[PDB]
């Protein structure tokens, strides 16, 4: 594997996780046998760095695997691998968090109680991290290596920086300017019998006696609009805009009303307003404000205008922003209106349901 | 004109405004000459009804004219008529409001001061309302009558109920099942010289010496998507979704992620997630909640699920709702995420700028 290959990077990260898991163990055991106060504060300082570093495993390494890689094997009938790895990743994340809390609350308890709990907990984290590196290196990665095409690895390589890396700064990798990058919906997910039989034993065992089922669902449908980050049809777009907590009105480059969101709105709009200069939409007394906002937007002196007021039981929050396209060119202005009184009365936390 | 014709309705409304303006005058003058306390409270009771009724002129009659009708004459080069009528409508709205306030605060001042201010102010409101009815009936409406086609009146008739009427309950009107309804961007705005010369004198005078300029701007552009309430292209749709204060993720009918909003989001999403079962997107421990929400949405036992939490300096508010199409059929589920901490700290009112 060349430097930069997403698979090489995963191996490289694992080598760093192994070192950190092992230094964690070394330092936790050592802390438990150390009497000198100063030497204790030194070991604790290293332990804080190691543990704080290990928290990054979930946000980078595990996260890239779960978000970038699993989709390609799920389509190939290997969802169980993904589900089982994901569940383990979470158990390790939870254990690293417990370890950080212990280290943080160490002066709330006698020293003998702290060092013994820290040593036990560190031993468990190190063992789980190590066992995951081994499962990954020896079972999961040889699977990916046999199954994924260059074009899938290229698609993957492209999204990696959005998430990040555990202690690796990988260089560039492109397998070829004529290799087309493949998203999970673009591959042939099918595996033949020989591929099935060459799967590691542990992966075949995970199937629990059930032949592979491939996912050939098509993302792009007949009437779909390619929005860059998804595919939607007219009916979906309509229902989405209605469902939003903002009422929206789009003013295009001629300063003409071009679109308003459907459904119940705070300030009603009619069809007869489409194509109308925004200045003819307002009382003549409001026009100076409308024009001074649009000019500041166009010339780039301002990037927002905000108003708000009470309107019966509604706390109406109004915001105007200029819209720009990819090249950085002004394409119009968006008016956004919402009732913010419902949020004003949100307190504490809700992380569960009620049904 | 047949009953139901939007022009007939405007005349009918004006006849009601004239009566109310005249009863206002009658009762204000009478109040000023009445000594008996009981007779005073009776006149005041009628005055409250009349004034409270007159407040509706702006929200219905004037509002329909401004929103439904003006666009058709603006395109024909008669923007000045629209601007001048609109400015007057607002002066009358402001005067009716002053009259209502006077009536409301009547016991804050001596009676002789109140009745004399009420009589003066009522006289002014009645005169302005009457003068507007006369301008409209004699100048504006004969203009509309000569210029607007059946198809424009049909388009107009269709939107009238969205706004309402001043004391008229018009029946149905369709000029013919083969008459195509015309929006302001669909007409020929051009006027010929004879039409110009047949314009009322007052309308020609409003032109201040300048030949008509017609608006032939086209709403529907080459690559436009017809969204029912406007026309947008891909680039506009992208910039709009990014500009919104909600992060959005659309789950389609297969329970597959189909779209997520671009730009900086609170919870990052990657391309590799498109087409993915929503259940494979989440840790396996979160799946029971995901499925119980989707089922309650599909079966119609629930129409929303809401969560919220602190995430550093952000107060993240998360809401799931099921989306339905026109016929009432489930088309998927929308996840909406926003930082509501910025609104939590909004107080009092902002109705002006700062630049």
């Amino acid at each position: 594997l060349p430097e930069g290959h997403p698979l090489k990077t995963l191996y490289q990260e694992n080598k760093e996780i192994m070192k950190d898991a092992e230094m964690l163990n070394l330092y936790a055991k050592t802390l438990a046998t150390t009497k000198d106060e100063r030497m204790r504060e030194e070991i604790l300082g290293v332990l804080e760095e190691i543990v704080s570093s290990l928290r990054m495993v979930g946000f980078t390494h595990y996260n890239r695997e779960e978000m970038l890689i699993f989709p390609y094997i799920e389509r190939r009938g290997l969802t169980v691998i993904a589900t089982v790895l994901w569940t383990k990743h979470d158990e390790i994340r939870a254990m690293i968090k417990q370890l950080a809390e212990l280290l943080r609350k160490r002066e709330e308890m006698p020293w003998e109680e702290f060092v013994e709990k820290f040593k036990a907990k560190a031993g468990e984290v190190a063992f789980a991290l190590s066992d995951m590196v081994f499962r990954e290196n020896n079972i999961f990665y040889p699977t990916l290596k046999a199954l994924l095409s260059e074009g899938e690895w290229k698609a993957i390589k492209m999204q990696e920086d959005e998430i990040g890396y555990y202690k690796v700064k990988p260089p560039e990798w492109d397998p070829g300017e004529d290799v087309k990058p493949l998203h999970p919906w673009e591959i042939n997910p099918e595996l033949n019998v020989e591929q099935l039989l060459t799967l590691p034993k542990e992966v075949q065992q995970a199937l629990r006696g059930q032949p592979l089922e491939f996912d050939k669902t098509q993302l792009k449908r007949e009437e779909d609009i390619d929005l860059g980050t998804g595919y939607l049809n007219i009916e979906e777009l309509k229902a989405i805009f209605e469902a939003l907590p903002v009422d929206v009105t789009f003013i295009d480059k001629d300063d003409r009303v071009r679109f308003f969101s459907p459904g119940e709105r705070i300030f009603t709009r009619t069809p007869s307003v489409l194509g109308r200069p925004v200045q003819l939409c307002h009382p003549p007394k409001s026009v100076y404000v409308v024009n001074k906002i649009l000019k500041a937007f166009k010339e780039g002196r301002k990037k927002e205008a905000t108003f708000w007021l009470r309107l019966r039981e509604k706390y109406v929050y109004i915001k105007y922003v200029p819209l720009f396209n990819e090249k950085g060119e002004y394409i119009g202005t968006l008016e956004m209106t919402m009732d913010i009184a419902p949020y004003k009365k949100i307190e504490g936390e809700k992380r569960l349901l009620d049904w």
